[PDB]
């Protein structure tokens, strides 16, 4: 049966946070390579061309991103099974930001003309890039905590983390309140927009970004459902850390709800 | 039962030749976007700044492209089938080509300093851009006969060539034959390294430009497999003229293997 | 039964500390025979002529084998019959390290123009002889803890380490876990290509070696498994010390994992 | 059962002639490395430091030859299935020089001082070393009729063609004529001594040439007389062109001998 | 049954010394029949003419002995028929001594110019040569103990006792131990190289002194195998009190071995 | 039964004589090796210092080897299976005289001081040692026919001679005619005491030379008798094609008598 282990949850949520650190300590890496990375003029996009540069853009998505995190922690908060959802949370932002990591170390793509008062640069040292790590890690990447000053590259994690809360919103409803799943998607939609015309990421760094968590969401989701984790030698799963999370889980979870508290 | 209807073929040719004019004039317009082109400095890469430049890297690319097509015109001339796997290869190196042409038509990334010695340049007119394309379209794109002379873009064709007439000689062979298939990946992966030694092409270009034709190769003959076009509504098959080319075709094709001639 | 035998065990011990002390012994013997081995110019090869020299490729070769060591020590910690895998273990350590001794007193080749520090040299004696051997013999060869002062013989030593225990590692771990297999084998083919990048060793001292390490291991545990040393006088077996070992452990060594320690 | 086919001995000649020619043409390239690889002096032996050389010693090894192959000639004279023993021979006579050509051309090992006549060389063209590689072709290698002008590198090639031949005339023999057997070892053992003291090779060289020979021909004929070509998808036997010449013979070849001519 | 009759062994050892004190005194007085014997040049040979005189080989042999004697002395402990072995290996020395006493008696060959400086000579009295066979014998003939200082004749005791010591070992250990076979077998046949290489004795003496012993042992071994002594008046056998020291052993002994002292 | 086989008699017949001729061939071999060899005195033997030297014991060697011949010629005129007793004989003594060939190239040891005045020597040529062997064939070594004017060599072949016709001579006669054996025996007897007085030969070159023949027709009766040959793998066989010529004779061929023309 469905057995909510309160001990692997722990494990899934050291995952996400060690892979954000690992992820934070590339970033900087990355800058290192160009200096001045601030003098090339923008590169014809067609989608850029158009939208005139809107200041105030990047914060939208933000709030976006904030009240999506709230209708989804309303959900997590009345559900029987909190403990699945939160550790396939975990689970899933756990390789899409390594896909992340590696593409950013295979190649650098970034967004060639804002943010020229990137103040910082020219770190000669072997302790201090450490300390601006912890800046960009604890600083969740958010604007309105000030840590986000300066350039982002390709594959930006503000549409995975939209679409990944999404797809998670959506799915774990019944199928007949189908108008909360119309608004979820029209502010997807929203942020993504609002990320195209903030002049901050290229058309390129969206539709990859995109097609890639939605593909593994549908893979991890349609493995999870047939549970060929044990059935036979389905394909020799290449998921970090599949099999030990979703060991104790079998079929498909249902909606069901109930109060959390003792006190109705 | 598998007929051959050989009006079907004409179709499938006549429609992967349009997208090759397609593709070849959406070239020429996305040419002149830029003027200079040729002033940048490359991207921070990690195979473009390690490896040098090795100026006749460049030609072992359509060496190895060519001997793979002689082997696949080798495999189609002795195959009873030879109506439908033409077929099926038309089918699907147009929808791989409308995907190049859409990936750079919404952007563009080319190496940025190869080919400084290409002449010609601002084309600007209705009628002499015509003239290029079908210059570009008549000579294959290939460099022993000297057609292709500036910068190339995103998304390269000659990783989609080499990467599908390797993963069709591996299909339709008998599983026995795993020499062939060796012999033809190491082939498909030189022509792979050569493209990146030339300074042809960004890292991240070879790549997901393998990949997204080994995943739709690979769904399509599943898809094929099970035909489930017909079965039910499956998912609402987004291939362009899906159900109509394969309408004809039930259950998996065989795989024995005939002399056409009549001159035992 | 698979009985515990733990003098075995000690015996075997033994037996491969014998055997690196004399491995030690000759290789201070066949510096004696040329005094230069410095002055000549390196044979024409195919991979020292196209890679330069990387000063710091040796130290990652030892790093790559103290992971592996840690990761074995690691299994045999967590094993049942683990006095069979370090019988197994040093057995075969002591017979690729003989066989390492004949075919470097053979013929001596080493490579003309690394650590050209090797200077002063004649040791005309025989108990100058025995310190300097003593000096190797209690570093472990290893060039962190300096004792790799002059060039090393036929029969490259590091491969025969790496490969044994990337060998043993994936052998004894059960056939689920197929993400530690290719980490090992990674680790193991970068600890032997940093050994070429760094000009240590020909491109024949390599090849020989892996193979030779590779087709050992696997005919002794064919033998092992077959169980011929007491089924008939099949092929009178050449390994030094076999029937002495494997007298008490018939059929196949299983899986099982516990924990040693008696405070679960 | 055992069927003559004559049109496969026929593909096996030419694929051994063409092996031949190939192996000669590098050869001639290899040479062309180093230019002098006569001036210093030789490695540390312990066969080539005590013998004095033999000037000679050189024609024996042919004379030897000469023996076995008029011996083994004969019987495959007076053999009932000729064809397969004439079948087997080039098959894996191909083989062999295909390993020694790959070994000879990584790392080319000489012996510094034998054959200093040669002298010339600058071979600077392409219409120039086709002459001397057909030089090479058409005399057999051999030192009677006079080709073997400079020195031959790694991979010994008389060993190769002795062991070969001693071990076909002792193997298809009937298994009552312990005289002949004990003459052909004698004779390879013979020609094995004349080749090293002759300073033509070293130790090492002729050790590695006879241990890969013996073990290719008992592995052939181990994998023909289990008929593991069709029996199951054991191995993925590497051997090339092996499942073409031996799908048509069935279990072991007897030692049925005959006379052909058809006059009493 | 076998019964230990030890007052047949002690009179079995003091007659094999009575036989070697005879032979020592045989060897005095067939010194005195030349008086020069250092003059002449030696016969015409084969070993003796192309290998050169080294002088260190000759200590080789008796170190090897040494090593044999030890081994067998070993085997006796633990061999609980220790009455039996002893007896018959002084039975076969008494003979073998006897023999090579005939052989110098008849005829006399040494070596016309080795050991030219050893002193004494003309010992022409009735008692001083008693005293130089008692210096003689009391040495065991050995170099390293010098006593042979001066030249050797007919049949050499070495070659019998390290040939004789070799086939006991091998004779009377169970049969499934050949690897000390053939370690003995190699510590043979370089104590029969290096008393040739030190121009000790002509190629002629060691052939029949091995092959005489070979097949004494053979002989006697079958003899007492099949106890024809008693079975019938078979051939009137000539070995020198045979029927007495073999009377009370029937059958074959066997090869169990125990351990003597009481303390386990 | 015993089938007369008469032409592989004649196969015998021509072996023993190509093996005398081989024999003469070698025998000037040796002369070649020492040029004086009639300088050395007498080496001291107990038989040659007591009998003066007898310069007519030499012919009437001859003559009672010719006295035994006619009686042994005799037996062979008077026999039903007269083709296998020649037969033996011949196939016995091309055996015997092969041993004689290299004992005689391992060592030589010729009589020091007889025949002073043989004419010849010095023969530097490749042809005329030809017509030399010639002349020592062609004369049967008998000094009636003066042909053996120099000394000759250990292991005299007079009494291998004189002791095979004798052995040959009782043994063929049933066990009724003891006194015709008497007569045999005692000419044996007297030929080779003239063989040791005229001094030609060293004692210890007849005691071997008889020993080695006696032993070796000894063992081929009683295998002939026993019929081990193909009774099961019994030793081995080293004898110059032994179960060629006796494959056809089985168990004892028997003593019965006839006439042989067709005119009693």
């Amino acid at each position: 049966r469905l057995d909510p282990e309160y001990w692997k949850t722990i494990l899934s949520c050291i995952y996400v946070f060690i892979v954000f650190g690992f992820t934070s300590f590339i970033m900087v890496i990355v800058h290192e390579r160009v200096p001045d990375m601030q003098t090339y003029p923008p590169l014809p996009d067609i989608f850029l061309d158009s939208v005139p540069r809107i200041p105030w853009a990047f914060a939208m998505t933000e709030v976006c991103g904030m009240i999506l995190c709230y209708i989804w922690l309303l959900v997590l908060l009345l559900h029987k099974h909190r403990s699945i959802l939160l550790r396939r949370l975990c689970s899933l932002m756990g390789t899409v930001f390594l896909l992340r990591c590696f593409t950013m170390f295979v190649t650098s793509l970034s967004v060639p003309g804002q943010h020229l008062q990137c103040t910082g640069k020219i770190y000669g040292s072997v302790w201090e890039k450490l300390h601006r790590a912890f800046a960009i890690w604890s600083g969740f990447g958010m604007t309105l905590t000030g840590v986000h000053t300066c350039g982002d590259y390709m594959f930006s994690g503000h549409t995975v983390v939209l679409t990944m809360l999404n797809f998670f919103v959506t799915e774990y409803t019944p199928r007949s309140w189908n108008f909360l799943h119309t608004l979820s998607w029209v502010l997807n939609l929203f942020g993504i927009f609002f990320i195209l015309a903030a002049h901050e990421h290229y058309s390129i760094d969206v539709f990859i970004a995109f097609y890639i968590t939605t593909r593994l969401f549908l893979y991890y989701h349609t493995l999870a459902n047939t549970r060929a984790y044990q059935q036979s030698r389905r394909a020799r799963i290449w998921f970090p850390m599949f099999s030990f999370f979703e060991c104790n889980v079998n079929g498909t979870v249902p909606n069901e709800y109930c109060w959390p508290f003792s006190k109705p």
